């Protein structure tokens, strides 16, 4: 029943309103497993890489288990959203009309796998504690580092693609980090002045390989960040789910005398404020550089909704 209501869901995978909390509940918990597969599908990527369908379903759900379900924010459902977001990106115009099969499939895994095993606090927060994974990537993009290698034991033990050559799995898998590691949101300047000055030259070409992957590269950053973009009733949810998640980093923090981390505290440190800021910040000019790139009625959509929801969170002051 809830199950055939599933279905109904992924005839409009394509919204920018579609509404990822239903579907998960619908699912009883599978949203990544139920939407990547039917991507998967509707992509024509079964019949393109010739997959068996029996270890793209093992393959999927080993990524969904492998998301912290405890986390309030960094668990599966988010790479869900990420990864239906990440799908209505590569539907615009020039992205739709330059990507190949494998750059669809490698951006839906990246989108699916970008947070995978991620333990509900920062880098920062490793670092100070001496946890194994800051020494194991010498405190570079250390949570990243850890969803790609992740990603890849995944995939390696999945088998998804033994029938293609080794050149082209290990090829997947240094394509997919380039992906997962351009979301450490501390390298946001990097990213972001590097795609600003391309289109201020305006030499992107969409049919050069190199070119294309800074532009997937900038469209899974968008995924990542693009809760404000969505419709208020979405964002919110969004909203109050990080916050909670980044507040228990801080109540850990405070608790063990570690010093609290920006946007922690409970105490001093409103969701009001962090929200505001990380919309104006961060959400923004990310997505107005995009907007530049890919001028649709999506592109518009998106900064309309930061531009109202950002109000809100005003208002509610
Ligand atoms: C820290 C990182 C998850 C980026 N980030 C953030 O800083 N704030 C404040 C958010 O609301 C948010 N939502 C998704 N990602 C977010
Ligand atoms: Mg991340
Ligand atoms: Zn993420």
């Amino acid at each position: 029943d809830y199950n055939g209501q599933a279905k109904c869901m992924l005839e409009k995978v394509g919204n920018w309103n579609f509404d990822i909390f239903l579907f998960d509940r619908l699912t009883n918990g599978n949203s990544l497993v139920s939407l990547t597969f039917h991507l998967f599908s509707l992509h024509g990527l079964i019949e393109y890489f010739h997959l068996d369908m029996m270890k793209l379903r093992r393959f999927l759900v080993m990524i969904q288990e492998d998301y912290h379900s405890q986390n309030p924010y960094h668990n599966a459902v988010h790479a869900a959203d990420v990864t239906q977001a990440m799908h209505c990106y590569l539907k615009e115009p020039k992205l739709a009309n330059s990507v190949t099969p494998w750059d669809i499939l490698l951006s839906l895994i990246a989108a699916a796998t970008h947070d995978l095993d991620h333990p509900g606090v920062n880098q920062p927060f490793l670092i100070k504690t001496n946890h194994y994974l800051a020494t194991l990537y010498k405190n570079t993009s250390v949570l990243e580092n850890h969803h790609w290698r992740s990603a890849v034991g995944l995939l390696r033990e999945s088998g998804l693609f033994s029938h293609l050559p080794l050149e082209s799995r290990q090829q997947m898998e240094t394509q997919i980090g380039a992906l997962i590691l351009a979301t450490d949101i501390s390298r946001q300047n990097e990213y972001l002045s590097l795609f600003r000055s391309h289109l201020d030259r305006g030499d992107l070409c969409l049919e050069d390989t190199r070119h294309r992957h800074l532009v997937l590269q900038m469209a899974l950053k968008c995924a990542d960040i693009c809760n404000p973009c969505r419709t208020w009733e979405l964002s919110k949810q969004w909203s109050e789910k990080v916050t909670e998640e980044f507040f228990h980093q801080g109540d850990i923090e405070k608790k063990y005398h570690l010093g609290v981390s920006p946007l922690c505290d409970r105490h001093t440190e409103s969701i009001a404020n962090i929200q505001i800021g990380f919309m104006t910040y961060l959400v923004e000019p990310l997505f107005t550089e995009w907007a530049r790139f890919s001028n649709t009625r999506l592109s518009q959509t998106m900064l309309g909704h930061v531009g109202l929801n950002k109000a809100s969170w005003k208002g509610l002051q």
